[PDB]
């Protein structure tokens, strides 16, 4: 479509909210605020891995190869490369 933005998880860490969900999945990030009733997870499901690393929490379940080109639809930007790295967790400084 067009340059894509860097999203960083100290941003999206704010929108972990049903308000704004996030989450980060193939060094890329999605928005599935408006999917969450539309998810056949849940939305508590979705909330519990809001604006955070889900990757195996979203891979356990193999998730649908339609569910890897749906993503692309609710899409949003890219989480830094620099950012993937941080597992914005254990701390920063601490
Ligand atoms: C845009 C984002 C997402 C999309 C498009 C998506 C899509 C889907 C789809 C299509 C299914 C499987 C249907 C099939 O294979 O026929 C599914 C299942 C599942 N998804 Fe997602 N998903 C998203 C995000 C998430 C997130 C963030 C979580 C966790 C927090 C999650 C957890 C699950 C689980 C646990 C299942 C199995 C359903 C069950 O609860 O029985 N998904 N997802």
């Amino acid at each position: 479509d067009k340059d894509v933005k860097y999203y960083t998880l100290e941003e999206i860490q704010k929108h972990k909210d049903s308000k704004s969900t996030w989450v980060i999945l193939h060094h890329k990030v999605y928005d599935l605020t408006k999917f969450l009733e539309e998810h056949p997870g849940g939305e508590e499901v979705l909330r519990e891995q809001a604006g955070g690393d889900a990757t195996e929490n979203f891979e356990d379940v193999g998730h649908s190869t339609d569910a890897r080109e749906l993503s692309k639809t609710y899409i949003i930007g890219e989480l830094h490369p620099d950012d993937r790295s941080k597992i914005a967790k254990p701390s920063e400084t601490l």
